[PDB]
């Protein structure tokens, strides 16, 4: 029941194409530990797989927030990156 334990749990899922339950843990880290910056990429590449497109971007959004606060450049520009291409789509 630990951040990166699940994480890292979420992680190995999406691998093996197990998108479900991938998000399911993903969606409940979020709300359970907020500052955690990893599972905002993931969740919102998934949203956009999930055709939940403006879903993904509002979660980009939440991670950007999280991200210069509590997180690393490297985090901070996946996110950004990722957020700027969803928008580029429609």
């Amino acid at each position: 029941e630990d951040p990166f334990t699940r994480y890292a749990l979420a992680q190995e899922h999406l691998k093996h194409d197990n998108a479900s339950r991938a998000l399911a843990l993903f969606e409940e880290l979020v709300e359970t530990d907020p500052d955690y910056v990893g599972t905002y990429y993931h969740l919102g590449k998934l949203y956009e797989r999930l055709d939940r497109t403006d879903d993904a971007i509002d979660t980009y959004a939440q991670g950007i927030e999280v991200a210069r606060e509590e997180g690393t450049q490297k985090d901070l520009s996946e996110l950004q990156d990722a957020k700027l291409k969803a928008e580029g789509l429609e």
